[PDB]
């Protein structure tokens, strides 16, 4: 392996992301002309705030993971007052923006963008790990325009996130599974769809109100099939969702009529429909 890298052997530019605790910067490699997303943490901050333990499940995560579709962390290295990871840079940024940008897909790109989200995370559930808090912030475009999910600190590896996506399990019992990802996988659907998360209301309480109760409803321009596979994930009990395990995993979730033209096999080295 290379030599540690350092501060130093980078030119940082703007900032890319604001987190809880923690700042991404893009930065430029100066013996390589690469660039990066370097996330840099607070050591201090960081103890201070007993945040260890996410920083840590995020560096390990990202480490085993070896798919397009995901953010690679690609190094690490510190200096007296900093934690610096480097990442893959996504140039285009979030899947939040598109939607605000564009206001709602129509059926060709949100079955590329749903099939590929599922891809993603048929390889991450296959490595017993699951995102626990996937949203479209988090889930980012390339260059190329595919997508690269990232954000791992709420990961957890088998031996409460943003509210929209909350699943209810965690309202009624502070538990998760890969169903919960599922769960997440329904609402980023609609929302490409209707343009708005499945979920709304004045505040935090309210929405979970709403969820706890499956309180939402399609717009009249919901693709059928597309509503179909919804319904089929936005579901109370989580181990009846189209996906999970007691449902016999991905096989029937690809098989759904809502991915009838999908090639699963490559998704990667399709072009994506331009939005
Ligand atoms: N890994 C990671 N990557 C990015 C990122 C952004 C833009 C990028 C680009 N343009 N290319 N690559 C990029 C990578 C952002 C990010 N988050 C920022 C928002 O907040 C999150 C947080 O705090 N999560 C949390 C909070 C608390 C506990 C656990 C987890 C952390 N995490």
């Amino acid at each position: 392996q290379p030599r540690k890298k350092r501060p130093e052997d980078f030119k940082f530019g703007k900032i890319l992301g604001e987190g809880s605790f923690s700042t991404v910067v893009l930065a430029r490699e100066l013996a390589t002309s690469r660039e990066y997303a370097i996330k840099i943490l607070e050591k201090r901050h960081i103890i201070k705030e007993n945040k260890v333990p996410y920083v840590t499940r995020e560096r390990d995560v990202m480490s085993r993971l070896d798919h397009p579709f995901f953010v690679k962390l690609y190094f690490t290295f510190q200096d007296d007052e900093k934690l610096y990871f480097g990442l893959s840079y996504a140039k285009n940024g979030e899947l939040l923006k598109y939607i605000r940008k564009i206001g709602s897909f129509d059926e060709t790109c949100t079955r590329f963008y749903t099939a590929e989200i599922v891809s993603a995370l048929e390889y991450l559930h296959g490595k017993g790990i699951i995102h626990r808090d996937l949203k479209p912030e988090n889930i980012l475009l390339n260059e190329d325009m595919h997508i690269q999910i990232t954000d791992f600190g709420t990961a957890k590896v088998l031996s409460v996130g943003t509210a929209q996506y909350v699943s209810p399990e965690l309202l009624t019992e502070k538990s998760a599974c890969k169903s919960s990802d599922l769960w997440a996988l329904g609402c980023i659907i609609y929302q490409l769809v209707a343009g708005l998360p499945p979920f709304r209301a004045g505040n935090e309480y309210l929405i979970f109100q709403k969820i706890i109760k499956l309180e939402y409803d399609f717009p009249e321009k919901f693709f059928p099939k597309a509503r179909d596979l919804v319904e089929k994930l936005l579901v109370l009990d989580a181990t009846k969702r189209l996906g999970c395990e007691e449902m016999e995993g991905y096989g029937p979730l690809k098989a759904h009529p809502f991915f009838e033209s999908v090639t699963w096999e490559n998704l990667h080295q399709q072009t994506p429909p331009k939005l």
